């Protein structure tokens, strides 16, 4: 089930051009044609369709896998992408454009086929399955983002996780290179796609100080942009300020920023009343998963005039008379207002979910109540294959040097 | 002649979100429709058919003017801008994906109205006017690029120029913002949009060290990137060295670079015997005006196949086999595969145009055979314009300080 | 046992202006003079002997603490602090230009007074008292630097650690400030002061990527050099390349580049080998714990000459007829060529110690062989209270988002 | 007459540094030592006396110059390269810690010799010899800084000039490296050496931004501080916004900053109603000629209690309570707490002057009453010594290329 079979022909050439820019995915694909280590593995996924979901995806199926695809939010899909993988043997159900029932429509439909492993992105097929209690023949599973191992640490300690599951956000390869460098890039992307905004003079407020929010900040600060932070950590607050950024309340950063960002995991970061001090032309952007960090249903509420300039910019004009401009609905800009991360970077995350399957399948002597980080062996196979494929040497510790660290004494 | 005008509704929404991050230039626009000092001027452009073009030919057209419009690249007309200008009272003659003949058509048509004035980006329209023997009605004129004032100088060597031409591009609000600014975001945007390339881990080539490239090298290094400078000056180099760029020739950059972006008012600075040497998948861009600074016919001869892979990004192979990526067929990757520099900048830009042929008719004892630099008093008002528009104070000298600076004698 | 007790005056002075820029380790000092936490308590100090140990250890006496103190390194103490410290009630022994006798002598003085606790910077006092066997009255001590942690764990895994020792150096508010800012800035400014050189356009090699080697890989490019990364980590490697660094070998760096700074805890990382290598000119400098990381003992022996030029910078000529300059005879050229760090970040590392040491006296029934992190609780006292100094608001989290993070249930 | 001459050695060990790391003077020194064209030339010079000032003092004796030195700013003379200059030829009246008296004493001294050649720094040396009517054998003068320039102009449009003067502060290879490149670390090392502040967390004022001021926030923000610049030009108020710094008047500026330099060539640009708004600890510097652009005069008669914490720091009690921190008594901060520029980037400057010094001798047909630029094929040699020094190839256009440059008319 896609939007239109007739552009698998555009999309292919997509596919192409991220499997030449995944270098280690590809590299981990002839591994799994010639061993085959998922024969009779049935995947279920719900990820964002893109053309590197297509490398991954067709990965797997390499290995052997049976995989059923769902897009992990409404407007993620990229259609083109989903029609090539349609005309592959890919059961992909999602488009974009998509309403929250055809959303749980299309999650009803990958799992008829009855998964083996769970591979997820925010958390929704980890919640459904256990909510209406599938599970039953669930080998395992993986999350991909921030947000969906922070619901799934809270299934575990509540007792209610059914199968292991493999954090492949908490990877070193990810988050240190997939949240910050990637999301860096791509928000900035999102946001000059749908505005063609000038940077340079701008107070932009990046609300969360994280992995994301500071992959933001450093190329806002890249962009020429004067840089807010504003966070609720005490530790990421002074990290932000030790690196020449303002920090203050969204109290005061609600006057002055042009635009604001949010990079939290949680609910109305950027609130309705936050909103009534912002300034005239201010625009409104989010990165986190999920359309609840800005108020959205507030803004709406305290607005009294709604129009579409583009895709992806909305305007909205309060009572007070001054206009606001949402990006993207409230949805993470960068896969809504542009492609998502680069293929380049998306290699390191599913070299470890690829590998992380692999690892799922292998065992079944794990925790079926256990939230696991990736194994530090995987971790450094990830790293190793995108060294190798980018053609970067790495010294070798000598052996006066590996004993020289073992030592606490000294040597007269 | 346009595509479509069925888009003008679409159009208009883009020239009224132009208009409002435009404010300098709104102001004017007031001061011109009010004073009316353009009454009875018939103006024929050759520009970049773009939402801030529409904003100030509008904006000349409230100042009473008649306005012929014709596109400065083939394929960097905005259609439905161009239908929203259609549906108002612009006389253009310009669509996306125009051919030579279309293009110097359209030309020929602008000359019909027998300007008044006319304005150019790279100066094709200059040079036509003269080599065709019109200028017979012309009063003066105006210049906005590096490569139309090179050759409006060159022009002036030969006394073959008829009137007064403003160099609008050697202004410091220009060329200090547009130039290096703007190109700055809009060359890294347009290299995004045509391919979603991770910046950065790569080694990125910027060839010319000038305003353009100086503010592209800024931006490359602010995304991440590595950056290596080719420069043929040896001032303009020692500056892209103390700035902390690695400076070498092409060919010694040919084999390193992961993009390669040209930056010169120059023919063949990356030639068929650079593309040779360089690196499997190697991208390349331009960003001067006129696609001559690649050698882009030498690399369809060098070339077995060609493919586009999507929109603006052409796939070749070559004789070793190697792949190597073309952005936009060589033309400006910011305006072809983008949609140029912010509207916030291009406010610096045209209020120099629409202040400098306001200049020029209030004037007429200026000399016919003379490329003008933009009067300061006019250049200081554009800057005053944007502040105010910005909010920002500057401090005013005591008379205490004005006084202390004409003294030179021992006490103070 | 000072080397002069004359400067106790312009000591004074300086350790004023540390104690009005370590803000929040001052309110730590006046609760430690109302609540005497660390009555009958006798403490052994292997410190770096600046201002900002001085601000320490008498925060530690007025918390009733009776304190020795003995240098950390033999260059790295000022000798007027020490003198004023002296003046007061501090148990100091230690003075500049010191020998390896003296440095082991002194760590025999300050163990003379029998201490509980013990505080030591680069592992060397934890050792004496264990390979010695004076653990006998000693109820627990801390570890300040990375080294020392390294060493301390292997007497950890060894099983001969006979109290728990607090890894001061693994806090957060500590490795991210102290490793990172505080040595990118310190380094710099150490080079600076043994030489004005130019770092603009130099090339300048960092080898290791760690918290120091990136901290000072951030303040060479802000000051703008060309920055090559040598590392033995993938993980670092990748992300040295991620942030815009040429990453390679020290066989290849050793040729091209212009200064060479140490940032590993490890023996030969600039080998003998490697210098014979380097180009004329090329300057050396460390910045780990111990001068062991540049083979300096291996310079001296390959060298036909050597000579002082200024302070701190002594220039050897090779068998090459090339000249090496090496900084600081190899020693961490932060707090020999210049000051260390700012007292702003030694504020945060010292407010740890002086928290985790009162932490070691209000327990006792810690494990032995034990080494811990500070108590999450501590670190981050020491951030708000930095915060709080410095006049920064931090965004307080509302019951509806505390509620919303535990939730893992659908519906919004 | 210098201070000590027992310091000559360490002297000469630091003249010979400069001359390893100013390879382009010296490359000059060579062919001034073979073709003499100084000779029975007398130089009278007012420069800071650095082991710069050696070099290029000694390369015109190798020329066959007789040269007299007398020191620019009371403070800034290296008094063992003051010694070291006593034992060669070079009649030098200099020392740290003159008086204003010992600096005009000084002038009369060198003026003794009646040069042919006035070298100044600030155009006091320029100012003397015009007030007092000496000017009779002067042949030709140069001034290096932008102070002097001013003030050498306002002589000329009085029509006061005697000589040609030589603008040597006007030369690319001057004002784009010494007085950006060069101030921009050797400010920041100033500020370093005279307290060992943080940088990072802070926010830095720059009053200023010339070439001299944005060098200077450049380097404030490489350290990780937040910039605020203070503009009177509206032009450079919009360069610095556009350069992500936050711009303000000195009025808001003054209750914000953490630091504040002044970078203009002008008068109580810090003044003493902006000095009572500062913040309690407050750091002042000047890196502007002359020490009046700070109101130090206004700051000692606000201030009820005044100390020197250290070299170059003297605390301030205000009215208020308030403590401000003055940086070397209000001069530039670059040349008194620490060496000035590195010796790098004075080859640059003091290369413009030894052949801007030959050539106003090879000369004597140039208006005796006019200020010049230097010429361009200097400016252009000095460019080019210093690329092949450091080892840095530059592209070579093609005959082709340099056709396509002087064409303007349509295709070829
Ligand atoms: N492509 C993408 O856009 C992309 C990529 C990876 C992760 N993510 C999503 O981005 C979000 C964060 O990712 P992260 O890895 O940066 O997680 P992270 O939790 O490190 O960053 C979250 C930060 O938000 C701060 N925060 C929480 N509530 C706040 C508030 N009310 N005000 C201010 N700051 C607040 C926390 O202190 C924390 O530092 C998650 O939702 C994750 O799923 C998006
Ligand atoms: N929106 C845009 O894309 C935009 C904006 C402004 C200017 N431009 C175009 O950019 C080009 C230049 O802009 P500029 O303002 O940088 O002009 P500029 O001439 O100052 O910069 C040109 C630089 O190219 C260098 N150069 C020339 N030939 C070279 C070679 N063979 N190898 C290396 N370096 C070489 C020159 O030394 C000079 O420094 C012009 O064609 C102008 O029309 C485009
Ligand atoms: N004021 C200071 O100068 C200061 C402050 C804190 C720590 N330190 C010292 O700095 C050193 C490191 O501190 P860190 O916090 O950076 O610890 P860290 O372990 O994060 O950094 C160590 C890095 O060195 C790299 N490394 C080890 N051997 C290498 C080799 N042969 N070639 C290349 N890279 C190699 C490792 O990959 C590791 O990433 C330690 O000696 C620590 O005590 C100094
Ligand atoms: N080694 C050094 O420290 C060094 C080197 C070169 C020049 N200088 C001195 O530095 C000073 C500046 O040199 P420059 O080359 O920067 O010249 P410049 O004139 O380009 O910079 C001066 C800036 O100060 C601004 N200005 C004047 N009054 C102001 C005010 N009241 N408030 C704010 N801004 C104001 C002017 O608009 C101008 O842009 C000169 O006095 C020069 O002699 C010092
Ligand atoms: N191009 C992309 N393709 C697939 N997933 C992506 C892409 N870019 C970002 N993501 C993922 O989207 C998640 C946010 O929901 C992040 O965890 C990130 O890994
Ligand atoms: N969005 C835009 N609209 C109109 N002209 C533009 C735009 N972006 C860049 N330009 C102009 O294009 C010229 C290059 O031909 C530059 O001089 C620049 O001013
Ligand atoms: N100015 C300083 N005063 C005291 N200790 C310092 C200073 N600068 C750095 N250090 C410490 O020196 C150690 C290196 O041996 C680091 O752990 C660091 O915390
Ligand atoms: N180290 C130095 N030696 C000599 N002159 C210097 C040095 N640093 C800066 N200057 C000069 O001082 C002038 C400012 O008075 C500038 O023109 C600059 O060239």
């Amino acid at each position: 089930r896609v939007k239109d079979l007739s552009l698998a022909e555009q999309g292919r050439k997509q596919i192409e051009w991220a499997e030449l820019h995944m270098p280690a995915l590809m590299e981990i694909r002839k591994r799994f044609n010639a061993e085959k280590p998922l024969d009779g593995i049935r995947i279920g996924a719900v990820l964002h369709v893109t053309k590197e979901t297509a490398v991954l995806v067709e990965t797997l199926k390499a290995g052997g896998a049976e995989i059923a695809l769902a897009g992990s939010n409404p407007l993620s899909t990229q259609d083109d992408v989903a029609a090539g993988l349609a005309k592959n043997g890919i059961h992909v159900y999602a488009w974009r454009g998509e309403t929250e029932k055809d959303y749980y429509d299309n999650i009803r439909e990958i799992l008829k086929y009855e998964p083996h492993v769970i591979m997820d992105d925010g958390g929704d097929l980890h919640a459904y399955v256990h909510e209406n209690n599938l599970t039953s023949k669930i080998v395992g599973g993986t999350e991909e983002t921030t947000t969906g191992v922070i619901r799934l640490k809270a299934m575990e300690e509540e007792k209610v996780l059914k199968y292991p599951v493999i954090a492949v956000n908490n990877a070193f390869t990810k988050y240190l290179f997939d949240n910050r460098i990637g999301t860096g890039q791509s928000t900035i992307d999102g946001i000059l796609r749908a505005t063609n905004i000038l940077i340079a003079g701008k107070v932009a407020v990046v609300i969360g100080y994280g992995w994301v929010g500071r992959g933001i900040a450093s190329r806002f600060k890249g962009m020429g942009a004067r840089v807010i932070v504003v966070e609720s950590s005490p530790f990421r607050a002074l990290e932000a300020l030790m690196d020449g950024f303002d920090v203050m309340t969204m109290n005061r950063a609600s006057e002055i920023g042009d635009i604001f960002v949010t990079a939290t995991g949680n609910l109305n970061v950027v609130s309705r009343d936050h909103i009534l001090r912002m300034k005239d032309g201010a625009v409104l952007a989010n990165s986190g998963h999920f359309n609840v960090e800005i108020d959205v249903k507030g803004l709406k509420e305290i607005s009294v005039e709604t129009r579409e300039v583009r895709q992806n910019l909305e305007e909205y004009k309060l009572r007070n008379g001054k206009r606001i401009y949402l990006l993207a609905d409230g949805r993470l800009v960068n896969l809504v207002a542009a492609e998502g991360h680069p293929s380049e970077v998306m290699d390191l995350s599913f070299c470890n979910q690829a590998l992380s399957v692999e690892h799922l399948i292998k065992n079944k002597g794990k925790l079926e109540n256990k939230v696991y980080n990736v194994p530090i062996e995987i971790d450094e196979q990830v790293a190793r294959l995108k060294l190798k494929a980018l053609g970067i040497e790495i010294e070798e510790l000598t052996i006066e040097q590996k004993e020289y660290i073992k030592q606490w004494k000294y040597g007269t």
